[PDB]
RNA sequence: GCGAAUAUUCGCUU
RNA sequence: GCGAAUAUUCGCUU
């Protein structure tokens, strides 16, 4: 089962950057991806390009971690690319999804 | 730490397939990698694009597995890309590498 | 679904 | 280095 990020580098092939960011925001926003490491599927519905596995958010605890350090410590999942985008899930606070860690899923 | 398969879509961006291929192949040709399951290096010499990690080789007890089979039954390593080419390192019968399962190193 | 710990056995070039 | 099995506790929106 490919990933969103294995998605990214074979949907569309695109030597522009900013066709390319157009078109994988194009291609992506709306379909539902499924984490690998928890059973819950989210909606995507942006794409964080200003966002990378090493930007950091705030738990619920009230901790600051990286996305690096969430993932190898609460799943031990490691995230080994550094240039991917963050994809984002708006709920009712967004939820902030690595590429790298999600699989594809036909949705609306 | 970024995987081959990573290198390959982040060090140099070719629209041009014939150029990818020849780039890539001039890049990683000569440097040793890492597997992530099992703590051997392996110089890389050359890169099979006609294979993925579908095609399938013989054990040597003699039976034919895919590489799918192969890291899923040996070390629980899941290929999500499917379109990567293999890597190939001639030992003293080669060993063939999957990108996506190996680390970079500086090396000879 | 992915993990962690302790204990006991195990598999591993491709 | 990555895993498997059995048992016992555990962690998990981001």
């Amino acid at each position: 089962s490919e990933t969103v990020l294995d998605f990214m580098f074979n949907f569309y092939h695109q030597t522009e950057e900013h066709k390319f960011q157009e078109q994988v925001s194009k291609e992506l926003i709306g379909l539902v991806v499924l984490t690998k490491y928890n059973n819950k599927t989210y909606r995507v519905d942006d794409i964080d390009w200003d966002q990378n596995p090493k930007s950091t958010f705030k738990k619920a605890d009230g901790s600051e971690v990286s996305f690096l350090e969430y993932y190898r410590k609460q799943y031990n999942q490691e995230i080994t690319d550094l240039k991917q985008p963050v994809l984002v899930s708006q709920p009712k606070g967004p939820a902030m999804l690595i590429p790298e860690l999600c699989y594809l899923t036909g949705l609306t």
